[PDB]
């Protein structure tokens, strides 16, 4: 059966406090915290599912002037549309072009899938190698 990532469900958490610069930790460690005022945006709502929670991610972020600032022109474009900005080139692995979120207690571990304070941003790179080559 496929992952209950597919299930719907209700956004909860807080988030973090963050800076303009805040994808610059995205390839760090455990990546970027979901911006408390994000959270803000979103907490309560209902997701059909989590590809449906990443788009509306991006797209708050698109309107949220210091969350964006540092996006490029295209990169901009893309997340007014709910899609996913691309991380700079040494931070990407083949295919994997965009940055990517990741639950820092998995699925798999009963981590809850639209938990805001249990999702960070990550690069296509940090990511691979959180999980070892997936
Ligand atoms: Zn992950």
């Amino acid at each position: 059966m496929e992952s209950k990532r597919n299930k719907p469900g209700k956004a909860t958490g807080k988030g973090k406090p963050v800076g303009d610069k805040w994808l610059d930790d995205a390839g760090k460690d455990s990546g970027a915290p979901i911006p408390d005022r994000i959270a803000d945006k979103l907490r309560d709502k209902e997701f059909k599912s989590f590809d449906d929670f990443r788009k509306a991610v991006w797209e708050e972020v698109s309107k949220d002037p210091e969350l964006s600032k540092n996006l490029n022109p295209s990169n901009k474009s893309s997340v007014s549309k709910g899609y996913s900005p691309f991380t700079p080139k040494n931070q990407q692995v083949g295919g994997r072009k965009v940055y990517e979120l990741h639950h820092d207690k998995p699925i798999s571990q009963g981590g809850e899938v639209y938990d805001m304070d249990n999702i960070r941003v990550t690069t296509p790179k940090r990511h691979i190698d959180i999980h070892r080559g997936k």
